[PDB]
């Protein structure tokens, strides 16, 4: 295929998109496939000689969106969103033409200049400390990871090799394999399991600190832990403090952590993935407050601010922290500040939706969905049948019918198979509870409304039958 | 920005990248920037309200490219090719457009099957042997990593639980550390540097086998390392073979190294991270013999087959070797087979690249570099001033001026100074080589001549001057 032909092509492709997405509510969200259903329709061999454009289209159509879950119709309010934006897939479209490798300054000093410069303006939308922006002279700085997970285990294996140098100053005939033995990490109950993942990559135990009521980690729980962890002659080297954890979007308590981590000289990074893109507003950055203490900040502009994944957005108060795991101002070398060598110019995106939205879009996207959360929040207080189950913050509603497990489930079930929306079930404290997550760039009050309504109705049928 | 306006800008920024590839020839292929020139050039806050597209396009042209290294200019003839095609660029619109997760089956199982079926298609292109296939009913298969440096991590990963858990069978009372200490793991000397990093972070140490005469790992080197690593009481555990060191794309001698590694019950990694791409070629074929002893094979698409980065391909014989450090026939769970948990739709820039060249195109690409490759070397070998340093078999040629390291870093600085081309150095043996590696996809003769007569005539300057 030449330029030529791309043009043509490609932009046929775009309307392809346009029309995919402005059409999506008109698609079932999730898939009526079974596992395994793809290999008997294609090839079981690449073609000798090329297919037309045509053809490729039509087998999208007929072949592989059957198998898609539709993550960006309004009626998909499982997981946490994802972000889809014009202004990303723009940038995106940017960067694969200019196709540079940026493994480093040299093979493209834009690639790298200009994320640190994005790394400091969401930095600066988020009003972190100054301790974690690049700045002229800053020692600190930011860095996109390819995923939060990535992230967390780059910041566990920033945190390993520091406490291992600690140890091995004061005894210098100490292994890595002896101080390994030695190291604990912890993180909430309600963590996600890429933590317990970036423990079992990085050699260390991982310890849950069991969570309060409001489903935070605490002080005390925390002090807790660590007293008996000492005691055992074990070293608590990092924790992991959670903003909006997966379950009920609750939040760790970092004023409380901060201290501890400081005083233990335990590395802590916040998990933010979520939550982290509502702290552009003013109203919601107060659950922020005590990142002042952190190591290390992270939280995926890929989720919710309309920065199309991969773009996870890490900070560090001391670049040779990070980087010496791996082995002020302006950052040249972000090769180590992640796992890969290699990286794309995915700062692109950043500059584009940041452009393009500008602050204000942004916040006004934030507010939408926050909004939106709470009139399903409203509807489902005003059912008695119904409970919520955790503080409703950001986009996302626990919610439960009254009675036992079984029904929810059943309730569940029946909401699957109804094939109208989709959600997904957690368990808070053994109990079985249904999540509402406001995902979609496009949803608005009718669809939550529909939504509501139509769980009701299942629900009601479900109540009548027992 | 709504459906409406990205079908317009959409559509504006296939010409942008159309014109851009189109005209890269005009363009200076290595910037003058200093480190630092972007952040006076641009605000250091986002806008509070959107900027204009137009403004953001004119911000690309003027501030943007001039910090560009254009890795597709024919003139670029650095490092390694990384690719670019317009098949894999609408591929990747569309995975932006679809903008799934497929951290699970459910998130969307095309995401899931396609990229299966795309590793089956791609391994049967290379003749990789059947144990490697998914198929139906395998127990091996393949994943597309984020690049082969990850693809090396992740291979160490389950080489090091593998070997942990059978000596904890011996041993139970051994911690993990207890074991991390005895381990080795080995790669030649000419190893790419991802092989060291994933030794820092798996925690092991790593130890360089010399290579032959032919920058090659030969049996009896690996064989007396190992001997002696044993005697010390190190446990040899995991080996990476190279085939196409980055210094001067030599070949691990698969045949000899892979009977030793199962006779030891060692794992071997192969990368193939440029030269995999030559393998689906029946001529280059033989230089992959022995991979059936190899655990795990990678190499990358997204260097030499066209498949913009991100697109490492590895497969494995035994994917339960694979999944349990990370804890038949259908794979639903990739997450096991990778560090990070989210992943979009890679697997599309590979079905689309294959479908719209055929495997036919893909061969007549890799052959039309080697042939130029070639054209270059004849180049070198018909002037006597000059040498060529290593076997050309791709699309690498190590040459010199005759003469002192010091004269060919003269040249070299020369040839940078004048910024018509862009070249890297290696050392061989502690002697100083200039690297012509063919990148572009539009590369042409032409342009191998003109590079030619170039070099030749700074290193007329340079012979008269000294
Ligand atoms: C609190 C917390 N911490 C870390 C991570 C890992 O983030 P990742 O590695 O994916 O960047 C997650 C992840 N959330 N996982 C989802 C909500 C699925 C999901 C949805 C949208 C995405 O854009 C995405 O990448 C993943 C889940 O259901 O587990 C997290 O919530
Ligand atoms: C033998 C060998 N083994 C592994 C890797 C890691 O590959 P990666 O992690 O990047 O996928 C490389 C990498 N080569 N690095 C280059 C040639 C630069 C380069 C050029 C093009 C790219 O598409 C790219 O990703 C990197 C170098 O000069 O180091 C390798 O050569």
């Amino acid at each position: 295929m030449n330029a030529s032909d791309f043009r043509r092509r490609g932009k046929e492709m775009v309307d392809y998109m346009a029309d995919y997405l402005e059409g999506i509510e008109g698609r079932q969200v999730y898939p009526d496939v079974q596992p395994g259903y793809l290999r008997p329709l294609i090839p079981a061999t690449a073609p000798q000689e090329p297919d037309t454009f045509e053809d490729i289209l039509q087998d999208v159509e007929k072949i592989i969106m059957p198998g898609v879950t539709h993550w960006h119709s309004p009626y998909f309010f499982a997981y946490f969103p994802t972000a889809s934006s014009y202004p990303a897939m723009l940038a995106d479209m940017l960067c694969g033409a200019i196709g540079c490798i940026g493994f480093s300054w040299a093979a493209s000093p834009a690639c790298t200049e200009l994320e640190t410069v994005m790394m400091d303006w969401l930095g600066k939308m988020l009003q972190l400390p100054e301790a974690f922006l690049a700045g002229e002279a800053g020692e600190g700085g930011g860095v996109i990871q390819g995923s939060a997970s990535e992230a967390t285990l780059v910041a566990l294996l920033a945190a390993r090799t520091k406490v291992v140098r600690r140890l091995q100053a004061a005894s210098p005939g100490l292994t890595q394999g002896a101080v390994l033995e030695k190291l604990v990490a912890y993180a909430s109950d309600q963590a996600h399991s890429s933590v317990e993942r970036a423990g079992l990559i990085g050699g260390v135990k991982l310890k849950a600190i069991p969570s309060d009521g409001k489903f935070a980690m605490r002080a005390s729980a925390l002090q807790e832990a660590l007293e008996r962890d000492k005691a055992a002659g074990l070293i608590p080297f990092f924790v992991v403090a959670t903003l909006g954890t997966t379950s009920c979007c609750s939040f760790d308590n970092l004023l409380e952590v901060g201290p501890i981590c400081h005083e233990e000289d335990i590395w802590l990074h916040v998990d933010a993935a979520y939550a982290g893109s509502a702290f552009i507003c003013p109203e919601f950055r107060h659950l922020l407050n005590g990142v002042e203490f952190a190591d290390s900040f992270n939280f995926n502009p890929h989720k919710w601010l309309l920065v199309n994944f991969d773009c996870s957005a890490m900070w560090v108060k001391r670049r040779t922290d990070l980087t010496g795991a791996f082995k002020s101002g302006l950052i040249t070398d972000y090769r180590h500040w992640q796992l890969p060598l290699g990286r794309r110019f995915r700062s692109l995106k950043m500059w584009f939706v940041f452009r393009m939205y500008g602050v204000k879009g942004l916040q006004a996207y934030i507010r939408k969905h926050v909004q939106l959360s709470h009139e399903f929040e409203a509807f489902v207080l005003q059912d008695p049948r119904f409970e919520v189950c955790a503080e409703v913050t950001l986009g996302l509603v626990c919610f439960r019918l009254k009675g036992s497990d079984g029904l929810n489930e059943a309730l569940l079930e029946r909401i699957n198979s109804a094939r109208k929306i989709h959600l997904v079930p957690c368990r808070l404290r053994g109990q079985f509870v249904l999540r509402f997550a406001i995902c979609s760039r496009k949803v608005e009050s009718g669809h939550v409304r529909l939504a509501w309504e139509h769980i009701r109705g299942l629900a009601a049928e479900l109540l009548a039958a027992e």
